[PDB]
């Protein structure tokens, strides 16, 4: 088997509508041709006669839209044949829906040891809500509230609240059936612990 190439995105896998992202696939110097499949799209989604140095291929997305969110796999051909496919790359878009609101009950000012509930609310019916703290770069990996029935809010109970929980939070809403399409992030909520 010809070993799979490596795939990544710059700046990364979470891109706001209208912003730029580049998908990079790196095989070897023996690569004669790179191809990218997008999940659920006709194959191949794109292709490149590498050059480049034939070491890597660049797939540019100048202006992100919902048509680009989802997963991608890269495979390449050398004189020997076709490679195994790369691990899939998830490309998440924010801005598919209006921003939700994020608030703290009873207050974002919390006494250490007590509890608080963060409330994320959406105008559009949503079944998935994600609560992310500062420095969380991958919203899909954040605390998640999933529901069968559509909702207009999700609660994130936090207990106990201590110094470590202090910081800035944002929430996102989505539908689980299109989980790579997120709302705009909510305005930031600063949790202040005393």
């Amino acid at each position: 088997p010809l070993p799979k190439p490596t795939l990544w995105a710059e700046p990364g896998s979470v891109i706001s509508w209208g912003n730029s992202v580049t998908i990079w696939c790196q095989g070897t110097l023996e690569a004669r041709e790179y191809r990218l499949d997008k999940e659920e799209s006709p194959a191949p989604w794109d292709r490149q006669n590498p050059l480049e140095p034939k070491n890597k291929a660049r797939f540019s997305i100048p202006s992100m839209t919902e048509d680009y969110a989802g997963r991608y796999r890269c495979y390449y051909r050398s004189p020997v044949g076709w490679s195994q496919p790369s691990d899939p790359l998830e490309l998440v878009m924010t801005g598919a829906y209006s921003k939700p609101t994020l608030s703290a009950l009873p207050s974002p000012l919390v006494t250490s040891g007590k509890s608080v509930t963060l409330l994320c609310q959406s105008r559009s019916p949503m079944d998935t809500f994600l609560l992310c703290k500062e420095r969380a770069a991958h919203p899909l990996l954040c605390l998640r509230s999933e529901h069968g029935a559509q909702q207009h809010q999700a609660e994130f109970p936090m207990s106990p609240v201590t110094s470590v929980h202090g910081g800035t939070y944002r929430c996102f809403s989505s539908h689980g059936f299109s989980h790579y399409l997120l709302s705009h992030p909510s305005d930031p909520l600063e949790l202040i612990v005393s």
